[PDB]
């Protein structure tokens, strides 16, 4: 249970095994229904668009980014200066524990308030100008909206602060994380410079002179590495003014904390509940404000999302096939302003014509708006051409639009959204077809561990857990150097190297000792 | 045994199929009372027919995002309720006589219930019923208005329900694929693919017909438990106690008599 086991390919060109201790709050945090849920969103994103160059890459860094998630969770756990500092990182670590239930409770308000809004009414008289009053009986909805508006900006605000103490921690994580490696490892500021079209490592060359680069990424002698690999090329107190390094100290924060808000304020995540905040702002202006607070459905509800993945899958193809249908509206609207000017006239008194198709604006106006809306096309509106000299010109005409852009160009968009579901439904079964085929670590087919019974069942919870590599991950890091073993000097070697040739790739214990244990 | 017959009858009262049946008695006894009651047995040809429970099963498949999509429907109506209850109440007048205006979105639960039961039944969708814009300051935010609530409402959002059915004809159909598929690979029992036993003409066959017949475990367990524990033979035993241990360690796993014996046989 607390015994963790995994396989690495040593320096003795042999796979090897390694035996380390598992806490068990690490576990529980493993185990945690959220950590499941950003394990399998990577399981499903490598397996669908990831090649075995950089799988083990991407799956470091995934680890990485777990042992920081953890971490921010075992700190928010909960087991005159003085004073107030205490309440206030209490009540932080209360509103980082509970942001989502903030979260579906703002939900719920919104559905509280919008159902209230369905009392209201305008009236021209006060209970030109129309007066917008909220009727209703009882009369306890008027106060009861007045707090729930209320409740629900502080709400907002509550959230807005429980994600920049729960999530805003990983964003700068990862962004630290990325410049230093691109920084030691490929001398982005040093001998490649930014292209000056990346915002972000524009951005990026503001933290490098800080006293504090690293403030949640674990590295801490980031610096000194990038200076020794660095150094001799390029120079040392070069290196040094960059960096904002002291090279005499080496031997014997408002531009960080701008730089943090600059990232902070690029994120998604963080601008979307922003724009949740000013809407519940703007709620109190304008109650009505608050129905903009129903698309949260859409973020916030799984299946929700789910099936409008259906519709988002194709958009591009959407957008495309809605262009198409306007150029050829457009030309149905050529044809008709030259040819078809006499039936366009939508007016039954003969006092005043209103002919729709004298101008080309008005006529294509008339065509986008009331031709595709139509069943039967355009000849749904326009005048019978029966008894004509243009009546197979006429007929051919309005069964063409019914033809091209009342079946096919809707056939289009409707088999655009089938073959999203089906695509979506055959990534999901190809990645678990996968995933249950063949080793995560290895490779190795289950065609090879069937022979032994549960072969391949025992393998990947013992041999190749990558739970046991991430949690050998974590001992890694929280041991100190001093006392790492052997196995353990080498895997951390190679791993501040950036090297994957310790995981086993095609090999694995059984496979190497088949001879002496058959 | 009051106690014993108390808990068989609340498991009995407990079951789905009881409580169908019991509802059809009921209902039956209701068709004395008002003859049309009895329409609501035609409801049982769903339980009926295989045929009509297959095509049926269509529909439930994605019944949950059938409900969700119809939810996301009535909040998008609702959007569109509120931009016309703010901005276009003077177009939703559905009264030809100017005696008396009968304006539908005055309130908002009016324009929602109007919205809701003409907008997504018409074919254009809310612009098939309103007044018409022309000449007017807001022409084109109201064919804004219109032609996104046909977009989104209409084509978009109905089209979701139909390929949501089709996905679960295709789903259902690959699954019973799948199942055969399996089936016909793969021995039941033992999990050797039929790859290995084909080197023998119809050795796959005849493997799953006479060697692992599933039917014949079966058989095996009536013999088992209908033989008397004393007369049992040494492997008939051995079988009887690993069965009562709940130990299923004699099914062959990944082994067969062909693949122990191959060496001697060949
Ligand atoms: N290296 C690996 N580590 C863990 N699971 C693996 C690995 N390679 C393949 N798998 C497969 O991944 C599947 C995931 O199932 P499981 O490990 O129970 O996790 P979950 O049910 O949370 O997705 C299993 O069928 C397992 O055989
Ligand atoms: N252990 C097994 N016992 C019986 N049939 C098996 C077994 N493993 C695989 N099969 C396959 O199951 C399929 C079912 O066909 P059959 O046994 O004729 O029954 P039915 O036609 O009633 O489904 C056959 O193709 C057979 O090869
Ligand atoms: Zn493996
Ligand atoms: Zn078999």
């Amino acid at each position: 249970p607390y015994l963790g086991r995994i396989e690495i390919m040593g320096a003795s060109r042999r796979i090897e095994r390694i035996y380390f201790e598992i806490s068990e709050t690490n576990r529980a945090q493993w185990e945690m229904p959220q950590v499941k849920e950003s394990k399998r969103q990577f399981i499903f994103d490598v397996v669908n668009e990831g090649g075995e160059a950089e799988k083990m890459e991407l799956f470091v860094s995934f680890c990485e980014d777990t042992i920081f998630e953890m971490q921010i969770a075992a700190q928010i756990s909960e087991p005159f200066w003085g004073e107030l500092e205490v309440q206030r990182v209490k009540f932080l670590n209360y509103l980082s524990r509970n942001f989502y239930t903030l979260r579906f409770l703002a939900l719920f308000l919104a559905f509280a308030i919008n159902f209230i809004l369905l009392f209201y009414k305008v009236s021209d008289s006060p209970p030109n100008m129309v007066y917008y009053f909220l009727e209703e009986s009882t009369g306890y909805m008027e106060p009861a909206l007045w707090c729930l508006s209320l409740l629900h900006t502080l709400v907002a605000f509550l959230c807005i602060i429980g994600y920049n103490c729960l999530k805003v921690p990983l964003v700068i994580f990862k962004r630290e994380k990325e410049l230093a490696r691109k920084l030691e490892f490929d001398g982005l500021y040093i001998t490649e410079q930014p292209g000056d079209d990346d915002v972000k490592g524009q951005w990026d060359r503001l933290v490098l002179n800080t006293p504090s680069f690293p403030s949640n990424y674990w590295d801490k002698f980031v610096k000194r590495k990038v200076l020794d690999k660095h150094g001799d090329i390029f120079g040392r107190e070069r290196i040094a003014e960059l960096l904002g390094m002291d090279l005499a100290s080496l031997e014997i924060d408002v531009k960080y904390q701008i730089w943090k808000f600059g990232v902070i304020f690029t994120d998604n995540s963080f601008l979307y509940l922003g724009w949740y905040m000013v809407m519940s702002l703007l709620g109190h202006y304008n109650n009505f404000f608050f129905a903009a607070h129903l698309l949260d459905i859409a973020m916030g509800v799984k299946t929700l999302r789910t099936i409008l993945s259906s519709v988002t899958h194709n958009g591009k193809q959407l957008v495309m096939t809605v262009g198409l249908l306007a150029v050829v509206v457009y030309l149905y609207t050529v044809v008709a302003f030259n040819f078809f000017r006499k039936f366009y006239n939508k007016s039954e008194d003969e006092d005043e014509p209103d002919m729709k198709c004298d101008d080309m604006m008005t006529c294509y106006l008339f065509h986008m708006y009331v031709g595709v809306r139509a069943g039967g096309g355009i000849g749904d509106e326009i005048e019978d051409p029966a008894g004509d000299e243009y009546e197979l010109y006429r007929v051919v005409f309005d069964i063409t639009f019914f033809f091209f852009v009342i079946v096919i160009l809707l056939a289009i968009i409707q088999g655009l959204i089938i073959d999203a579901f089906g695509e979506l439904r055959d990534q999901q079964e190809q990645v678990k077809e996968d995933m249950e085929t063949k080793c995560f670590i290895c490779g190795i087919g289950s065609d090879y561990f069937d022979t032994t019974p549960h072969g391949f069942e025992t393998h990947t919870l013992e041999e190749h857990n990558l739970a046991n590599y991430m949690f050998f991950l974590m001992y890694l890091i929280n041991k100190d150097e001093t006392e790492h073993t052997g196995q353990e000097s080498y895997v951390w070697k190679m791993y501040q190297e950036r090297c994957w040739d310790f995981f086993p790739a095609g090999d694995c214990f059984r496979k190497q000792y088949e001879d002496q244990l058959s």
